[PDB]
């Protein structure tokens, strides 16, 4: 019960921008944590079709950067639907987590949330509305902890969905390390009834 409604539904999304009025997604991977951040499933990593013409008139830092990745090459050659990419997301979460209990979680996932609200309703909603924004944790850390911010990984920031969700993941669970309090475990405990 409670284990399976702290699960997170991790996602990271490449659009073929940031204007919700005329862009698309054209990359979008998942995978499931527990509520420690462990990884109990990876779901699909889906390269979704769109028209030759939106990649064509993407802006310079799109078309820069889904450029240079591959992404936009793969775009053009994809066969997934948009539909199809949304039932497999759909299906996975259905397998994963209790339909309404689980948020979204990533850096920003706002944004990936404002396109998926929009583009993969169906998916959404098997989600919580409330989102676990990794960049709401960073934003504390370096106001609240800035001696330990300087400490936080380095991203290779590649603009590929599955790559980039590990090291959103990587982020949070630095800050529970190092800007969370401390607590009893297994271990300690053991200790202190040896001490
Ligand atoms: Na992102």
């Amino acid at each position: 019960g409670e284990s399976m409604a702290q699960r997170m539904v991790w996602v990271d999304l490449e659009m073929t921008g940031l204007d919700i009025e005329k862009d698309q997604i054209i990359e979008m991977a998942c995978l499931i944590t527990d509520s420690d951040l462990n990884i109990l499933a990876e779901g699909p990593n889906l390269i979704i079709k769109q028209p030759d013409e939106l990649l064509d008139s993407m802006s310079d830092w799109c078309k820069e950067h889904h450029g240079k990745s591959g992404l936009t090459k793969a775009v053009k050659e994809s066969t997934i639907t948009l539909q199809q990419a949304e039932y497999e997301f759909l299906s996975f979460v259905r397998q994963q987590t209790p339909p309404g209990l689980c948020p979204l979680a990533g850096n920003s996932v706002h944004e990936d949330k404002k396109f998926l609200d929009k583009y993969m309703p169906q998916f959404m909603k098997h989600l919580h509305y409330r989102i676990i924004d990794v960049s709401t944790v960073k934003e504390l850390c370096r106001r609240w902890y800035p001696e330990e911010y300087e400490f936080a990984p380095k991203k290779a920031a590649s603009h590929r969905a599955l790559d980039d969700i590990s090291e959103s993941i990587k982020e949070l669970q630095f800050y529970r390390n190092n800007i969370f309090k401390k607590k009893i475990d297994e271990k300690k405990r053991k200790i202190i009834e040896n001490g």
